[PDB]
């Protein structure tokens, strides 16, 4: 009963000009106990160190009867365009904090940047 881990969904588009993208992390099956659940960025077609996004990783902690989480990322409205720029998310083998959590469904997120573009009426 110490909960299965998930993303929302393995796939998600963002605007380049979303600013801030939140993340969740659902608990499911369970929710007895602290747990973490470790969480990184890795890059795709699109890049970190503030180019498209700010590259982030930690462990989000549940506590007890604490069944969602939320992982905030800086995304960049970068000037320069790709056909397809995509960035991802994962997270890690979950752990008790000093039955047993464990991954789910969605243990990958592709986050793919949509670009827009600027015309004059």
């Amino acid at each position: 009963h110490a909960g299965i881990f998930t993303f929302e969904e393995p796939v998600t588009h963002v605007s380049e000009s979303i600013g801030i993208m939140e993340v969740k992390v659902l608990r499911t099956s369970g929710a007895r106990g602290n747990v973490i659940v470790p969480y990184k960025t890795i890059e795709g077609t699109a890049r970190g160190g503030g180019e498209d996004f700010e590259d982030t990783c930690g462990e989000l902690e549940f506590q007890n009867d604490e069944i969602v989480k939320t992982i905030s990322v800086k995304v960049i409205d970068d000037e320069e365009y790709e056909k397809n720029k995509t960035f991802f998310l994962e997270i890690g083998e979950p752990r008790l904090v000093e039955g047993r959590p464990i991954l789910g469904e969605h243990t990958k997120l592709e986050v793919i940047i949509e670009e827009s573009y600027e015309f004059k009426s």
